[PDB]
This record gives C-alpha cells, sequence and structure tokens, in this order.
C-alpha cells in the first residue's frame, strides 16, 4: 500500500485520479518542477518530494526502498536509472513508454533479482499491442494464420474546433511530430518491401481515408512497420502497416513550412529584437522591407502561386510584426509559436480514433476480413480522451501487481492475456469503447 | 408542488429525471400507451394513469384541477382539448411543440382566465429562438439594426456511426422527413423571394457546408423562412433563411427512393405474403421473377448507370426475399423498414450541430459579423442529445413557473429575455455548450 509516482506532467493527473479511489494506497511524486507538484498536490493527496533523477541518485535509493511498485513518467532516456535503483531494492516497477534496446540490457538482472518491469503501456505504444494480439491469439485458439495486418491511429480535435490552417490543436510539444515528416516510412505490402522518401516528397504518399463518410480524414504510413512480425509472432504475413490519421489539408500545410525553410536545426538569424516578418525575409533571401513585398518574394518560394500554403502562414503571423520566441534553433522557434496558436482551450474536446483490419486465413480455406472500431472523446469538466488512453493502462496494471494478478515475472510488455484481457475490459467503464465486425470471402 | 405529464414517450424520460431532482414535486403520468409507462414508472417514482384524450374529457377535467401545472408531451393536433381542460380549472400549462392556428385562437380566452401557457419549447421549435433574441436584442442594446440572419440546424449520428448508405439513424418515424423532401422552400435572398421546388428537382438545391474542414456536411433549405422576419422583428433585413444539416449523399440516396416511386401515399398490391424483390417488379413494370432480372430494370430507372443508388437499395434489402411490412401505404412501409435496418444501437452515440450567422449593422455604419456554434454529444450510459435539446427548455421552463420566476401572463412563445435569458445559462450545465465569435468588416 505504497507507490511513487516519478513524474509530475500531462499523464500524472488520470494516474492519480485513479489510484486514489479505494484509499488504502499512498501516493508520493518526485519531480523537477516546483510549481506543478504545488498545484497537482492541492487536487490530489499526496507526500511531495522535489529531486533531480541524474543528479540525486543516492536519495532515490533510498526512498525507491520504502515503495511496493514505481510508477515511471519521465523522459525514455531515463528509464535505466530508475530501473537500476528497482533492481537493488527489489521492487517493481510500470512504465508508460518505449522499452529501449538500453532498458533491454538490464532483463538479465531483471530476472535474477525476482521483480516484474511492465513497459510499453498507454496508447502507442500499449493499446495497438492490445487490441493486436487479443484478435491474433483468438484466430490461432481456431488453428487461423494472420495474412494481413493494418492498424490507423491518431488523436485529433473534435471536429467542431478543426477549423484552422492545420485542422489540428497540440496537446504537448510539435518538435517531435514535425521531425517525423523529416524521417523515413517502411513497410511491407503484398510480400514486397516498400520504402517511403521523407521530406518534400513525403506528401505523395497521403492517402483519403474513408471508413467514415461524415469524417474528412487523411493517412499517411508510420515509421517502421517491418519490426511488428516479430512482436506479434506473424512473420507468415504478407502485408504489416501501420500508419496516423489527421483532418484533410494538414500535411500539405506541413509541405508549406518545408519550401518555405523552417523544418531544421540550425540557429536564428543575429539592437532590435527580431520579428517573423523579419525571419522570413532572411529565409526567402530579401532584406527586411515592407509586408506586400515578402509576400510577393513568399509565394514564390512556395511552388507557383499555392495560395493557400500563403494564407496559412498569414493566419498563424509569420509574416507578420510578433516578435519570435527565444530558442536554440528555428524548428523550436516555430514550435513555440504554434503553442501559443494552437492549443486547446479550457472547454474544448479532443478526440480519438483507432482502426485495425485483419486478414485471417482459416483452416478451411475460407478468409475472414476482421475489423475493430475504437473512438473516444474527451470530457468538458474531466480529462482528455488522450490523457485517458496514455494514463489509464499503465495506472490499472500498476493495481494489478499490488492486488497480485499478474503473476509472471522479468522484463515484459503486455503482450500476455493475463495483462490485455483485463485492462480491455475496465476501459469501457471508463469511457473507451471498441465494437468489432466480421465478414467472410474467400 | 404538483405536476402532470401528458404523454410517455421519447421526450418523457428527461422531463422526468430534471423534475425529480430536489424531491419537492410529486408527478402524475397520463398515457394510452399501457407497457411504456409501466417500464417509466420503474425508472421515476411516478403516479401512473391511463386514459385517452378525446374521448375520456371528463376525467381529465377533474384531473388536471388538482395539479398546478401540466406539460403537454403529445402530438400538437390535440392541445387544443388540453388548453381547453386548463382554462377551464385555471392552471398554467407549457408544451414542446408548435402554436398553432387553432391554439392562437384561444389567446382570448387564456387572457380572461389569468394562466400562462408557454408553447414552442425544445430545439427546432425552441433553442433556435431563444439564440436568435439573445443576439437580436444584445443588437438593439446599441441601436444597431439586423441586415441578415442565416441558421442551419441538423440532429445525425456521431461521425463514427455514419457508414452506411443514407449515412443516418432514425430517432423516430421517417414519415415526416421523407415526405420534406416532395414539399416546397421558400426563403429571402438580398431582397428577393427564392423559391424552391420540391421533389425530384429538390437535389438541385443542395449545397456543400464547410464551416468544419473536419466534418463532411450537405444543406438545404427548410420549408418557409419568410415568416420569421414578423416573429423576431426584423422586416427591415435583405435575407432570411433556414436550413438543415446532413452527412453528404444523404439527399442523392433520398433522390434515389423518389426515381423508383416509394415516395407517395398509395396502396400495397393485393396465397403468398408480399416480399421487397416482388414490390419494386409492380413499380418498375416486370412480372415477379429472378434478382439479376429486377436489378437490370432496377438500374435503368434509377437515371443512367447510377450504381450508387442501385447499391444503396441493395443493401437496404429491397431487391430481396423479406417480407413487406404491414401498412396503409407504400411510404409508410418503407417507413417502417428504415426503422428496422438504421436505429440506435444502445450504446451508440447521436449528436446535434447548429450554426447561426447575423449581419448587423451599427449606427457608426460598419458591419459586424456574428456567428455562434452549438454542438452537443450524446451520452453513452445517459440521455441522447436530441432528447436533451427537445426535453429540458420544456423542463425548465416548467419549474421556473413553479418556482414563480416567469411574471408574464398569456399565451406566448420563448422570445422574453425573462425566459431565454435562464434557460440558456442552466443548459451549460446539462452538456450543452454554445460559443460566440465577431469581426467587423465594412
Amino acid at each position: 500500500r505504497k507507490v511513487l509516482v516519478l513524474g509530475s506532467g500531462y499523464i500524472s493527473e488520470p494516474v492519480l485520479e485513479y489510484l486514489s479511489r479505494d484509499g488504502n494506497i499512498e501516493i508520493t511524486v518526485g519531480s523537477d518542477m516546483k510549481n506543478q507538484i504545488e498545484q497537482l498536490g492541492k487536487k490530489y493527496n499526496i507526500n511531495p518530494v522535489s529531486m533531480d533523477i541524474c543528479k540525486q541518485e543516492e536519495k532515490l535509493g533510498f526512498l525507491v526502498a520504502k515503495q511496493d511498485l514505481v510508477i515511471s513518467l519521465l523522459p525514455y532516456v531515463l528509464h535505466p536509472l530508475v530501473a537500476k535503483a528497482c533492481i537493488t531494492n527489489k521492487v517493481n516497477m510500470v512504465t508508460a513508454s518505449y522499452i529501449t534496446p538500453a532498458l533491454k540490457e538490464l532483463e538479465k538482472s531483471v530476472e535474477d533479482a525476482g521483480i516484474t518491469i511492465i513497459g510499453e503501456l498507454g496508447l502507442d505504444p500499449g493499446l495497438d499491442h492490445m487490441l493486436a494480439m487479443e484478435s491474433i491469439d483468438k484466430a490461432k485458439e481456431v488453428g487461423a494464420t494472420i495474412e494481413s495486418y493494418i492498424s490507423y491511429c491518431g488523436g485529433l480535435p473534435a471536429p467542431e474546433h478543426s477549423n484552422n490552417p492545420l485542422r489540428y490543436k497540440f496537446s504537448w510539444s510539435p518538435v517531435g511530430v514535425l521531425m517525423n515528416v523529416m524521417q523515413s516510412a517502411t513497410y511491407l505490402l503484398d510480400g514486397k518491401v516498400v520504402n517511403v522518401a521523407g521530406g518534400i516528397s513525403f506528401l505523395d504518399a497521403v492517402t483519403s481515408m474513408d471508413f467514415f463518410p461524415g469524417l474528412n480524414l487523411e493517412g499517411y504510413p508510420n515509421r517502421d512497420s517491418t519490426k511488428y512480425a516479430e512482436i506479434y509472432g506473424i512473420s507468415s504475413a504478407h502485408t504489416l502497416l501501420r500508419g496516423t490519421l489527421r483532418y484533410k489539408g494538414y500535411m500539405k500545410a506541413l509541405n508549406g513550412f518545408v519550401k518555405l525553410g523552417l523544418i531544421n536545426r540550425e540557429a536564428l538569424p543575429a539592437a532590435n529584437p527580431l520579428t517573423w516578418k523579419q525571419l522570413l525575409c532572411d529565409l526567402v533571401g530579401i532584406s527586411p522591407s515592407s509586408e506586400h513585398d515578402v509576400l510577393k518574394e513568399a509565394v514564390l518560394k512556395k511552388l507557383g502561386g499555392d495560395n493557400t500554403q500563403l494564407e496559412a502562414a498569414e493566419w498563424l503571423g509569420l509574416l507578420g510584426d510578433e516578435q519570435v520566441p527565444q530558442a536554440e534553433s528555428i524548428l523550436d522557434a516555430l514550435s513555440k509559436h504554434l503553442v501559443m496558436k494552437l492549443s486547446y482551450g479550457p472547454e474544448e474536446k479532443d478526440m480519438i480514433v483507432m482502426r485495425d483490419s485483419f486478414g485471417i486465413r482459416h483452416p478451411s480455406g475460407h478468409l475472414e476480413h476482421k475489423t475493430i472500431d475504437l473512438v473516444a472523446y474527451g470530457d468538458i469538466n474531466g480529462f482528455s480522451a488522450m490523457a485517458k488512453t496514455v494514463g489509464l493502462p499503465t495506472a490499472m496494471a500498476a493495481k494489478m501487481l499490488l492486488d497480485g494478478e499478474i503473476g509472471a515475472k522479468g522484463l515484459m510488455g503486455p503482450f500476455s492475456k493475463e495483462i490485455y484481457g483485463p485492462i480491455l475490459e475496465r476501459i469501457k467503464a471508463e469511457g473507451i469503447i471498441y465494437t468489432t465486425q466480421s465478414t467472410i470471402k474467400p
């Protein structure tokens, strides 16, 4: 009846809410942010502690030893430090993020210590693993094999808040999503490995997504889908694809930012402070002059007469006299500015959409086409759909370890029926429902 | 502390829920349906009564006299019978429907009796009156006049349940909505009166609605918009238009039903019972024969090679061996069949969308363009968005009469600030929020 929550950020609130329901558990919180933990301590009954992880490893060892379990909501680079302290004191751990190559090396030490460390919980990774292995295990129960697996996913505003140039509102820092456009995408399709080129030409891979006629969606592939054959155990499959969902026009607007030279890690140009109008003059080539002058230069740079991309920049105030926020690069300067202009208000709803699609070959010979829809909306006077889908799987898994339901030991994901079965059933009560459909056509 | 709710239908549940919160009020229910009032009596504490209105007018007079207020949730043709009983016994009334020409004749008798009768509450009519007069009164507070008023509105499935040929699910009987396609539409636009022809050519008036880029909507005008100049007191306006919202493809599918000859009140054709395949053979002209034969005849009748309309009929089972439900006409037979195929399940969400747009001329000379968005989703384990928007205004208005907030007397709508102000503020807490925006551009 004692837990440590390392991290006082976005995901912490729904985790603290779920754990402090019965009343028996005693929650401790450790963080860098002094302002966050005070505001967080007002809402929920917790023991506040202030500490850095990589500098104050001495007190972490003593603090972890007092607890029954340790929940890590920190950046994924810092998990080996938290994992090392857990194996020494013989305490269980749960994580809401990737099991990195660095964390994988400890697996021998974690098994010898005789403790449980559950990684890759949340939305992605997390629910995508659980929904996949539910259907795959159901197929293997009747001797069937997987031929295809297509999975698109996506967090975005509720339709009523989609009227802006990007059709988007940022939950956290845009640096991650903006840099994904420059990266490559790899997947398997009808036997052949397909490579997609990132950067300026990545817009060519964007396709229309019409499974909901009322919802105007687009889609494109993720970083890597070929690694999931080994993870789920479906190397017999001829198709393996994972994608992302957005409203139509999103990627064309980001394509406009790539043309102008805003998506890079070069430093900002050096009496009077720098403005956005002045920054775009430097990028195009002209001197800091009139607003109508740089307008003619900007539209010339943005392909032909692409007024849509020009008006998108004009709307955000990129051809304007506002001050550029201080940052270590041009990309970071844009990211801070987008958080200012396109963030969620107090009463505005977010939304999660997910679409799985399986091609199952039964031993009879026929082909089953199975599809799963998961949809969830944010609450007005409550938690967001993104906060719930990332927070609740990690929180539910922690309660299962304390109550003693998960018997397995070592380092692992949520791939076993012991883990995913109980979690998928409990998220229905929290307002995360998923429907299933199935048809046959050899 | 005593109320009679005449009607045990769709709207009754949220009305009974709202009124029985404090506990002081005693609710009585009168209805034709014996099964409904038993099931309704299980959930909420009520006094059940069974009676017909036009046959048992004797007991209605005695029953109404016992109460402080009478809520009528019956068909609008029966309001003069309920109104006549109210004026005799000197009791207040509220209605969730139109104030008809028949009910308007009693206005002299209602004023002499010295009681309040509030009509035209709900969604439409109801909230449309309240949202209109809120903005119009705010304009007249600063000496401004109304030049334009455009109002589109619409109840429909949540985007995730829009994957069917009509992109729709019916809350009640389709007879009303199907017959609106055959009727005309009239409105004012830039000084000139516009008439729109109903029936086969009504599809030409359908336009794209792009105020939410994420939501794929279409729109078309309502029956009559010219009567609203006198109601709101905006005869100076050069534009008056009210429309309906649907997902794209809805009206093209209904256009297909008009071509085949399904939208009419002719009787059904007369050992073996009638099937849908046999009915479409009679309508096209051929004899009851093979399925592929009538398929070639049906596509020939549906304009050129319109496979979309053909597949829509095939999906619903109109070229199939299912039995036709018993009804007094072909339109009624279709309506019953659509309720069977396209109704809401237990866990499926509905949705309400509304969009007002004002052109306000200030005495300075400038033009203010004001817009109001109202959006609401149905609850999973609760009431639908349609049930809430129709039920709660009538229920809230009833509580204001009992508590003694509405001082005005006679027959009236919800046009006064005394009525609409308190209701618009209280619906926010129930999950019906509306945002406002305003810009200037002479």
